[PDB]
């Protein structure tokens, strides 16, 4: 299936990445294109790198296979390699942010000695890498504006669901009658859905030169559908999951955030419930966030999301019936096997 | 002269900036918006607001007067004020990497109760803005593109800067054999002399059709230069400066910077002064910072900065007289005007 095998060639490409990146060579700013170097390797690779290879997966499957020719096919690897480095300039500082420990199985780049702070700069260099790659390969390109403006609302979008996921998660202070189920789909439609599921999508819609925005309005129905369940799962995979899965450590609850998992409890707890998660929600304190966890198994949250999953699954499955055509349903079909499995 | 004449206009054209950023009213993010308010208020207001000036008044000495009617002025203000949201993203950041205290005059943005961290996200908001308000002002210009990959490439360099300013001041960490006057020349050209100085003029050429190689080069001539000695007259005001003026606390021998004071003190040391600097600088302790500030003059880095900036005002007239044509010399004596006072 059509992941595993792109995968290979996919992450091979990147020490092609590096190597254009690093001929700045301006020999003045060699110790910097160094820790640029460190930077992309720390922080651009040890993930699963879904969201890259659904730019290489979707331009196999749009692109005219004449068409597919040697060139074209690194412009779409290089595309790919962008929205890893998106992701990676989002998590290097998300994890400033929510104050995490591990991700993608080792200590957050700026947890690591003799980086701290510094990591600002590191997750912005990141974001400036895109542009200079979109520029390297696909200048010439008659979609060349289209794609920089694609990453550059992408990358609104997701900084102003950053902002609401901030904004609804204050430090130290209560109250639960912020975590609603319309703040909750607001929150990660933003945050997570454009960026996560339309936009490599899109990206390889323009690269095969479809740019009418009827066709992208309709993929768009179907991929920020799929980005909520994503983040839904995410949220659950913060308690629920084995971390040496993850590869991180989840922060959800001693963060304040507005779960899913939380508002799913607040929707279910007797008032004495809702006096315990307001008594230990928020708190840095191992015992509090254990009773957090204990209501909600207690309400059987788990159980709630086996079964969500489920009826989100057959939902989208419906919208691709409604809205793929007149692209290839397999190109959200693959999408859907990756993140329902 | 024509900066305090055209401020004014350029000031008061900020509450149509924050209202046509604040009309994303999806009701759904207003939360958000708000917080970008908020942000924009605090953070791109209370400088001298040079750096956009420079892109009205540039504008208005380049353009043919029968070609800057009401809607070619409102962009021309609207491509200042993107200058200036570059320069709060940049110093929003900055505050925190170097942990700062005051920023034109009042705490800042970081270190105001109940943002935190969160400032980090806050700052990539305001990048955001910039390619938001290219595109809604600008996006059917012959020189859009040419604006977008101009901001861009500007702030990849700022940030090369910004990694090398960060690198030769590793916290905590001695040898001075690092600051050499080779390197204070590579940083300040990266971190500082694109953005304040080639971005605003090069903006005002490509809105005025000036975008031939040749000129952008002859104008990077004499602008770069201008630049280094900017940063070497902040440098200076960092420790010598009224901070009532600056509107900053400084923090540069604390945080261990290579400073163009501690290159010139190191350039004229003794052996026995050199080991003062040496237990002194790059710590937290007032009474060490003042022993620096002690060295310092005794060696008479006042007096040297004056004689330095005498010395480059000449070397800059010089560069004009060679390098301005055909542009009108007005654009960079103006700008001249401004830092060397
Ligand atoms: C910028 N951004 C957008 C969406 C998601 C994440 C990252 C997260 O999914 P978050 O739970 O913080 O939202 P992670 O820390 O759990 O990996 C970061
Ligand atoms: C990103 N950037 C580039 C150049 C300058 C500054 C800001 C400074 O000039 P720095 O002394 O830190 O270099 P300031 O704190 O003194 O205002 C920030
Ligand atoms: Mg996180
Ligand atoms: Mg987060
Ligand atoms: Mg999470
Ligand atoms: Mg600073
Ligand atoms: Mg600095
Ligand atoms: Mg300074």
């Amino acid at each position: 299936d059509v992941y595993a095998q792109e995968k290979q060639d996919f992450v091979q490409h990147f020490s092609q990445i590096v190597r254009v990146l690093t001929e700045d060579e301006h020999p003045e700013i060699g110790d910097a294109i160094a820790r640029l170097k460190e930077v992309l390797e720390y922080n651009a690779i040890g993930g699963k790198y879904n969201r890259g290879l659904t730019v290489v997966v979707a331009f196999r499957e749009l692109v005219e296979p004449r068409k597919q020719d040697a060139d074209s096919l690194q412009r779409a690897w290089t595309v790919g390699w962008c929205v890893e480095l998106l992701q990676a300039f989002f998590l290097v500082a998300d994890d400033i942010m929510d104050s995490s420990l591990t991700r993608r199985g080792q200590i957050c780049w700026y947890q690591k000695p003799g980086v701290g702070l510094d990591a600002i700069n590191d997750a912005n260099l990141l974001e400036a890498c895109i542009y200079r790659l979109l520029k390297l390969y696909c200048r010439e390109q008659p979609y060349y504006l289209n794609l920089i403006e694609l990453f550059l609302q992408s990358s609104y979008q997701t900084e102003i669901g950053q902002t609401l996921d901030l904004l609804t998660a204050p430090q130290g202070n209560v109250d639960l009658v912020r975590f609603t189920e319309k703040r909750y789909k607001s929150i990660v439609k933003y945050k997570t859905a454009f960026y996560s599921f339309y936009l490599p999508i899109a990206a390889a819609m323009y690269m095969a030169g479809i740019d009418g925005e009827k066709e992208h309005a309709n993929a768009k129905k179907i991929l920020l559908e799929m980005g909520e369940f994503f983040q839904i799962q995410d949220d659950y995979l913060d308690l629920f999951g084995d971390p040496s899965v993850t590869g991180k450590i989840g922060t959800d609850i001693q963060d304040n955030k507005c779960s899913w998992l939380v508002v799913q409890c607040l929707q279910r707890a007797t008032p004495e419930q809702y006096q315990i998660l307001k008594e230990n929600y928020g708190q840095k304190e191992a015992e509090k966030v254990a009773r957090v966890k204990a209501l909600y198994e207690e309400l059987d949250l788990p159980a709630v999301f086996l079964q969500y999953e489920e009826d989100s699954y057959s939902h989208i499955m419906a919208l691709i019936e409604q809205y793929a055509a007149p692209l290839p349903p397999a190109v959200f079909l693959g999408l859907a096997r990756k993140i329902y499995k």
